[PDB]
């Protein structure tokens, strides 16, 4: 039985659910531990909705500390997905929103109490949200075997998620248990020859340079929607908070390694030197006499956007020795508004990494089209909400401003966000 979160689906246009955030004893990777969970599980339940559904999610805070919930990737109003809300211990809050028309893909939910994200997310508070689309009914997709792979690492101390050290605040915290759906090196015994894998990097800081032995991956969706047609890749880098959806065509019986290949993201300090080995994430067993489906020739059209009216430059910097991080020379201040834009305009954001470490840049509320990174034209058209920048790279993003209100942009190495790498955008 392949480990995968339980699914809660909308019905009759509504997903109404109470989720408790609570310390939960679990058995994990052959040991006993108490994690912080939504819905009593790690990961939390997958919420599956359709465009136009209403979601009404009551978060009950049964932690000893305040918390809140963020709907990562969902283009909903910041008046609902409010990064400044704090739910005190013992209290509840109801999030209510409508799923946008034409939205599709894998999204996720996690805590977002500013300055206090990294320990909550590391402790196990996360889960996926899938938006089903009409495109999922085409033969080439409908007949695939679908799985969600939540890629999230963990370290334990004293049977609880390990506390943050000073080095953790600088690099972001990685764990030694590199888990898939909360399991250590599970085996997926495929029953069908085409797999549709939804991939979520819900780690604090760990990157996953994914490859499947002997199989290309056919990328069909990025963070925030479908590509226009499948893109064959040999490997796929998922930075923290990124998602993707891929098709895998099992052409031959066998036992295949899905691995996270070595990737140097510019971490510094005390660490083993000498090269890193690939980390096996899962074993994939192909069925007898597999006959895969043909690929879809087309997926969904990417919209032509208006010409942009303004260009913004956001510069990321570091003070690695203080573990403080900055956008345009300042640390986040919840009282300050850094950027002001108009609703129903398009902007170009040039995000420039002037540090030594990779930084995966994220913008709430307003999905963007990546035009280029590092001067290189992006290989597909799809909505994204996280983009990785290596040292010295500039990413050029086309940002349609939709929903009014104040929201945030930040690095999704969540320790960096907590240590200052976040700013505030107001759309009016
Ligand atoms: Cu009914
Ligand atoms: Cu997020
Ligand atoms: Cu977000
Ligand atoms: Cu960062
Ligand atoms: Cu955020």
């Amino acid at each position: 039985s392949f480990p995968e979160p339980k699914v809660v689906r909308s019905q009759g246009g509504l997903l109404s659910l109470k989720l408790s955030a609570t310390p939960t004893p679990l058995a994990l990777a052959g040991q006993r531990a108490t994690l912080l969970t939504y819905g009593g599980s790690f990961p939390g339940p997958t919420l599956r909705v359709r465009p136009r559904d209403t979601v009404r999610l009551t978060l009950e805070n049964r932690l000893p500390e305040p918390t809140n919930l963020h709907w990562h990737g969902l283009p909903i109003s910041p008046k609902v997905d409010d990064p400044f809300l704090e739910i005190p211990p013992g209290e509840s809050w109801t999030y209510e929103f409508t799923v946008p028309k034409e939205l599709a893909g894998t999204f996720w939910y996690h805590p977002h109490l500013h300055g206090r994200v990294a320990p909550q997310l590391f402790a196990g508070l996360l889960g996926a949200l899938v938006v089903e689309s009409s495109l999922d009914a085409i033969p080439e997709l409908r007949e695939a075997e679908e799985h969600l792979l939540v890629l999230k690492d963990l370290a334990l101390q004293g049977g609880r998620p390990a506390p943050h050290t000073p080095m953790d605040w600088m690099n972001g915290k990685e764990g030694d248990l590199v888990l898939v759906n909360g399991a250590l090196r599970p085996t997926l015994v495929a029953q069908k020859a085409t797999l549709r894998l939804r991939l979520l990097n819900a780690s604090n800081a760990r990157y996953y340079r994914l490859a499947l032995q002997d199989h290309p991956l056919y990328l069909i969706a990025a963070d925030g929607g479908f590509l226009e047609e499948p893109l064959e890749v040999s490997e796929l880098l998922l930075a923290p908070g990124e998602r993707a959806e891929v098709l895998v065509r099992l052409r031959k019986e066998g036992r295949f390694l899905l691995q996270a290949l070595p990737y140097d993201r510019g971490a510094m300090g005390g660490m083993p030197q000498g090269p890193s080995r690939p980390e096996t994430l899962l074993y994939l067993i192909a069925p007898k006499n597999p006959k895969p489906l043909p690929l879809p020739k087309a997926l969904s059209p990417f919209p032509t956007l208006p010409a942009p009216v303004v260009t913004r430059r956001l510069v990321l910097t570091e003070d690695m020795m203080a573990a403080r991080f900055f956008i345009n020379g300042q640390v986040f201040d919840h009282r300050r508004v850094d950027l002001k834009g108009q609703a129903q305009t398009v902007e170009v954001w040039e995000v420039e990494n002037q540090g030594d470490m990779d930084h995966p840049f994220h913008l709430h509320v307003h999905p963007f089209q990546v035009l280029s990174v590092g001067g290189r034209p992006f290989p597909y058209r799809a909505w994204k909400d996280v983009v990785n920048l290596k040292a010295g790279e500039v990413a050029r993003l086309l940002v349609p401003l939709r929903e009014k209100g104040r929201t945030v942009f930040h690095c999704h190495i969540v320790e960096h966000e907590d240590r200052g790498m976040m700013g505030v955008l107001e759309v009016g």
